[PDB]
DNA sequence: TAGATACTCCGGAGTATCT
DNA sequence: AGATACTCCGGAGTATCTA
């Protein structure tokens, strides 16, 4: 809709200069509208956080959801979702760091009713994404394929090594899905299988 | 002494809330003074960053560049180095998060950008090296041929980003820190699936 | 039509007072709005001083280069340019100013990249603007008219000097065009002409 | 040895002339000598004693360098060609006290240094006063042309001024050849152009 | 859309006290 | 005799609101 071209405006400004220094009108003439438009549809400043949070979240989990129900071993299952991950990233990036961000900006803000129950719901329903790998490296070393390391450690980093891909890509803007998945082919690897022998 | 106190006041406090949100009278109540002796030393709170940002580098590269000549193969020293590395980041994650986190970042004097370049490629000569043990580590391989370009700004990555999860375990000796560090680089350089 | 009236008072504060005393709050005053009104046309305050700043250089560009490409000599168009060069300083004095203290504490003060590169974007026009006269100073050097020296000084000391009436001018309110054009020709023949014969 | 007031008041000159007036603060003025704000202080009441501590300097240098030759022997031109090149070499050896000259009430000042001001500003169109004279001196004299002498002296010291737009500095020649780089300029805006 | 209003926070001059 | 530190304050900029 109309909101979706403020939150794909806001996205890509909020990975170049974060929160604070993105002013709202450094995303007003990016869209093409003065600040009513944005005022209309969005209460605050905060809420297009949210917004975009409460969107990009949800595309992450509707894009790997599925590879957690089909057959494979835990290697092989969890490969699978995970390359899908950093499809993700690479797509949608917009909604992709802005999912790095967050708890940061409620400390400095002196929050609302509204967005303190919206964030809340985003707070764990997060933490249920991780549970989805902290369930499905389970499956990995129940079917015996990977390395028998802490139940823990392998769920925080993974996820917190799969995120930190968009530090060094910047894009492409025409790099077809070949290329998005047979990049994602071997970033996952490179940290599934890592470097030893 | 007066001004090491202030830097690292300043240092988690960027850490803690970030260069945006963090008020120079914020950072003024931690030491004990008004903002009087903060801008007293730095004439400017982009100066206290690049204060910041030119210690806790230089106090990186002088763990993990001593690794760089030392009793190992390509992994038994990239090992060594990358445990350093995320040992300094375990210990002074506050000197840690400004760097990763201050690459994408606004006015900007002629001394400053310059200078804030001048230390944001300096990093790249810390990502040099790590690049330079990597065909190091794949010439006499105990590592795998996958290609240098990709992986070398990966696991450098992939281990700054520790500090996303990683809390502070109070109490932690020298022993309990390079342990620390040691079973989350064999996640992370060995691998899964092994 | 009121960004130019916000132009047409911030060139003459910013002339008055320089950039340093002419706060956002004088402009909007000398335009009767508030603050909001001043940066709802404009990112910030020095984005005003590039509006100003170019605008000022189409203006002398729009009547100033016919008499670059117009019949007679070197000397013969230099005092047809110069003059008038000369109506738009005594015409729009505030404009005027802004092309003199823009470059010096460039370095020394901080600017965004798309703010400091639109100075020196900007500030090619002062020398693709002095092109001009090195085109026509040139014309004449060699080519009967004006004495031979060289081509070089003799372009920055014509300009730096039909450029530095802005020391003693003072507009007369109420003034005509007849006026001004005739000021403007007593100063040339002092200047083109000089002292000796 | 060294002068300490001295050397502030040399490296605040020209830090007034690069970033301007505002844009100097009074640390900035504490590097270029390499020393605290309390050395300023100790010593100049206010930041706007700095300014007129070096306009009271620059006058005194520019007045004092250029005044022998308006008593020089030679006619009205003779007397103002030579007394614009020690003018213009005064501009290019003094670039911050120079350029003070000509940088000049719209707040409420100190009376005491406002009465000095005003004052300083007095000993303005006290050195203009020399070139008044000689181009009067030069216009009917025969040696200069007709023009309103206080046209051709307004337009004449301000294009005399017009030259620190450009120049930068050498600090590699001498006396010798900084009279090569004024004499060619002087000519110019003497002689003109057309002849 | 067009501004008005509130308010923060950065930086600087000036002053007070200590070195 | 300067240094160090504090205090006061201006004003640029940005968020929210109101016509």
């Amino acid at each position: 809709d109309v909101k979706g071209r403020i939150l794909d405006a806001a996205a890509d400004a909020f990975m170049a200069r974060g929160f604070a220094n993105t002013t709202i009108d450094d995303i007003a003439d990016e869209v093409g509208a003065t600040k009513g438009l944005i005022y209309y549809h969005f209460r605050s400043k905060f809420d297009i956080f949210l917004a975009v949070y409460e969107d990009g979240m949800r595309r992450v989990r509707e894009r790997v959801e599925p590879h957690s129900t089909a057959p494979g071993t835990g290697h092989q299952r969890l490969e699978a979702m995970s390359i899908a991950h950093l499809e993700n990233l690479m797509t949608e990036l917009g909604y992709h760091h802005v999912v790095h961000q967050g708890v940061r900006h409620q400390d400095s803000t002196a929050l609302k009713v509204r967005q303190r129950d919206a964030l809340t719901a985003l707070n764990e329903l997060r933490r249920d994404y991780e549970r989805m790998f902290r369930r499905v490296i389970a499956e990995g070393i129940a079917d015996g394929s990977l390395r028998r390391v802490d139940e823990a450690l392998a769920t925080r980093t993974l996820l917190s090594n799969l995120n930190a891909v968009d530090v060094w890509y910047r894009k492409i803007e025409g790099q077809t899905g070949e290329e998005i998945r047979e990049l994602a082919s071997q970033v996952v690897d490179m940290l599934i299988g890592g470097l030893a022998d």
